């Protein structure tokens, strides 16, 4: 019973030459109705696409690197404004050059350079098209429990053609690392254009070049920590990165022996996500705190004032069991039905109004996936692990608004990844798989082997199975063999964090619902977005206009990046799905 606020988009229309003509596809408007239609158009608005639809790609046997394209959608048997023109691409990414930041040198005396690191999207200007807003990483860069200065931490924005539109600097004061920056782009107050929010500190420098706080504060002690001095909240404006609004960070570290440790690990492990929590409206959660410890402050930011909704603090009385639960990452999700988005924080749930949901007690772990996992239960599923080797499961399959076990599998040991999805049509739901082993939704060990990656689910050929994605590969599960199995390789092309081995970014950003993946080559010179040129008969609003996943694609860059999943079940056996309840 309730609309939400979802991003007006451009059809996204894209085209890429292939052996034998050009491919195409394009977006499925969540504002549109079902019974829409489609004509494409080659060159001098030649109909081409002679009937019309049941998909949004065509094959065009007779296209060539000089052609040009539009779509016309029809609406009740009336052809429309077409969309923008587009030309063809000569291979199956499209290059985003990057203003690569020079190397310096921290107190330390070491040198360090720059790669980019996790991105994320959003409209920034208000031309119906995707902004990359891209976090660059030093090599320097440390994890919490690792002494050691680090270099900035710069935020770029690029459009498409590869215009830089500004960059932020976050200085001095904000250390360089997975756990330290979690960067939050979307439209917060409404007005078409996408904000930015993250954690800031004496010293950033906004996209304009204004100091906030004290330029010739230095709070980096001798480790190269920041365990001193005042910390900030801060949105910033889209197409210019200009400081908006400056709050207090909260909560403040206070005395940082409180979080369980005096050398500053447990106290700078942070996340932060956006959930609608009115049910119509975005909001945006900042947490600081898993192991230990855990505290979600939620605000809004609306005609130009950044205001704090609740507060929820696992030391405050009654919270107790909510330590220790969460992840290196977070979901968010109406898991009650009440048309609000709560916070799945790992092991432990947050209510959409700051109240504990539940706390399940299976502790921390480096991978979760929240979703309609199990299509043949109403309500969606959370399949996670689990580092506790104390813990009576490994990994978990459960439901996600009570947090009682569906099933599970002790392991007595950590169990630091995990996977969700679709990759044998024989079991209807999606298959999920860690610690060696396959399983079906129910729980029921398939074979006896699994897939060659558990880390990220891509949405990538032209079935409904999800593939599979690590480093610079995607591949495709051989379900009958039971083997990995090749699909793309892009050369030139590298993925992040080592281990961790993540794109920039996945995610639905142009054409087709399928997913496209952005790749920075090895040399951090341009992003490369790849998007599928295999023909789908089937057809999807655009992932973007999908609750669940859009705010996925918000918190990916989040700490130990999780892929995104969609609030309906997609997969074998799915229904056609309806149009999504959203206004724009
Ligand atoms: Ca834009
Ligand atoms: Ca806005
Ligand atoms: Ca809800
Ligand atoms: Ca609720
Ligand atoms: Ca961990
Ligand atoms: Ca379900
Ligand atoms: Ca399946
Ligand atoms: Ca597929
Ligand atoms: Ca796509
Ligand atoms: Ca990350």
């Amino acid at each position: 019973a309730q609309a939400r606020q979802m991003e007006s988009l451009n059809r996204g229309l894209v085209a890429v030459k292939t052996g034998n003509g050009v491919f195409v596809s394009w977006r499925l408007l969540g504002t549109e109705p079902s019974s829409v239609s489609f004509n494409v158009y080659r060159n001098g608005k030649k109909l081409n696409g002679s009937p019309i639809t049941s998909s949004t790609n065509y094959q065009d046997a007779g296209g060539d690197l000089n052609a040009v394209y539009q779509v016309r959608a029809v609406l009740n048997g009336r052809e429309q404004a077409p969309s923008e023109s587009v030309g063809v691409l000569n291979k199956q990414y499209k290059s985003v050059p990057l203003q690569k930041p020079a190397g310096g040198k921290t107190p330390d005396g070491v040198s360090y350079t720059y790669s980019a690191n996790d991105a994320s999207v959003g409209d920034l200007d208000g031309d119906g098209q995707y902004e990359i807003i891209l976090k660059w990483d030093p090599s320097n860069s440390k994890d919490n429990s690792q002494d050691g200065y680090t270099g900035d931490v710069l935020i770029d924005a690029y459009k498409l053609d590869g215009t830089m539109m500004w960059r932020i600097n976050l200085g001095k004061n904000i250390r360089a690392g997975a756990h330290y920056t979690q960067f939050l782009v979307y439209d917060f107050d409404g007005d078409g254009k996408a904000e930015i929010a993250m954690k800031t500190a004496d010293g950033t420098k906004d996209g304009k070049g204004k100091v906030i706080g004290n330029a010739n504060a230095d709070y980096r002690n001798a480790q190269g920590r920041i365990l001193s001095g005042p910390e900030y909240l801060t949105v910033f404006k889209g197409d210019t990165g200009a400081e908006l609004t400056t709050v207090n960070y909260e909560p403040a570290r206070g005395n940082v022996a409180d979080w369980g440790d005096s050398y500053g690990n447990r106290v700078d492990r942070f996340l932060a996500g956006v959930a609608y929590l009115d049910g119509e409206r975005p909001s945006f959660v900042m947490a600081r705190g898993y192991y230990t410890r855990t505290v979600l402050v939620a605000y809004n930011f609306r005609g130009g004032k950044l205001t704090k909704l609740w507060t929820f603090d696992s030391d405050a009385p009654g919270n107790g069991a909510y330590a220790g639960q969460g992840n290196h990452s977070l979901s968010v999700a109406d898991v009650d039905g009440d048309g609000k988005d709560e916070i799945i924080y790992g092991a432990m749930a947050v209510d959409h109004d700051g109240k504990g949901l539940y706390s399940t007690g299976w502790g921390h772990g480096d991978a979760m996936h929240t979703g309609n996992l199990d299509p043949s239960r109403p309500g969606l599923e959370v399949f996670q692990v689990h580092e506790n080797s104390n813990s009576p499961y490994g990994l978990s399959f459960r439901d996600a608004k009570t947090g009682k076990i569906i099933w599970g599998v002790h392991a007595g040991k950590d169990v630091g990844r995990g996977m969700a999805a679709d990759i044998d049509p024989r079991y209807e739901g999606a298959e999920v798989w860690a610690n060696g082993s396959l399983y079906t939704a129910k729980g029921v060990k398939i074979g006896n082997t699994l897939p060659s990656s558990t880390n990220f689910g891509i949405w990538w050929d032209g079935d409904l199975q999800r593939e599979l994605l690590d480093s610079n590969r995607i591949d495709k599960w051989d379900y009958q063999n039971s083997r990995t199995v090749n699909l793309l390789t892009a050369s030139g092309a590298s993925a992040n964090n080592g281990t961790k081995a993540t794109p920039s970014l996945q995610a639905d950003i142009l054409g087709d619902w399928r997913e496209e993946v952005v790749w920075r080559a090895e040399d951090s010179s341009e992003l490369r977005i790849y998007t599928t040129t295999d023909v789908t008969e089937h057809r999807m609003y655009t992932l973007m206009h999908d609750a669940v996943y859009r705010l996925g694609i918000a918190w990916q860059n989040v700490g130990y990046n999780q892929p995104p999943h969609t609030g309906f079940y997609l997969g074998e056996g799915m229904q056609t799905p309806e149009k999504p309840n959203i206004y724009t």
